[PDB]
């Protein structure tokens, strides 16, 4: 039973980037990050990637994350915020604290990748 199985799969992880980023992009801390960034490609890749991470099927073709956060100097408090606002998504669409809890542990392993780079 792999994270992302627990989560619903591929038809929950299809709904979920989506909020995810309609919660980041309403968020004062990290919206605008993407100002300039193809949100459709955003989506897509960043589906790929959580499932790949999750345990789903592995189709991520992307960068990894420090090149993926190459030049933004990325600062803690972003990277809560963004954090926040997956867990926030997952619990808006019904998945349990504990679930949510495995997913951010996995996820967290990411962070000294992509700060300040
Ligand atoms: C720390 C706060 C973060 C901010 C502000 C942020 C922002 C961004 C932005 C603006 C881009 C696209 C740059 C462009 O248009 O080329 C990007 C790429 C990406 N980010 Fe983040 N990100 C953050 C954290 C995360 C985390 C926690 C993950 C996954 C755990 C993630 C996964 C990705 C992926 C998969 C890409 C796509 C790389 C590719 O296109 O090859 N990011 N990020």
């Amino acid at each position: 039973q792999t994270i992302y199985e627990k989560l619903g799969g591929e038809n929950a992880m299809k709904a979920a980037v989506p909020l995810f980023y309609k919660k980041v992009l309403a968020d004062e801390r990290v919206k605008h990050f993407f100002k300039n960034t193809d949100m459709d490609h955003q989506t897509k890749q960043q589906t790929d990637f959580l499932t790949m991470l999750l345990g789903g099927p592995n189709h991520y073709k992307g960068k990894n994350m420090t090149e993926a956060h190459k030049g933004m100097n990325l600062q803690n408090l972003h990277f809560d915020a963004i954090i926040e606002n997956l867990a926030a998504t997952l619990k808006e669409l019904g998945v349990t604290d504990a679930v949510i809890n495995e997913a951010a542990k996995v996820i967290e392993h990411t962070r000294k990748d992509m700060l300040g780079k």
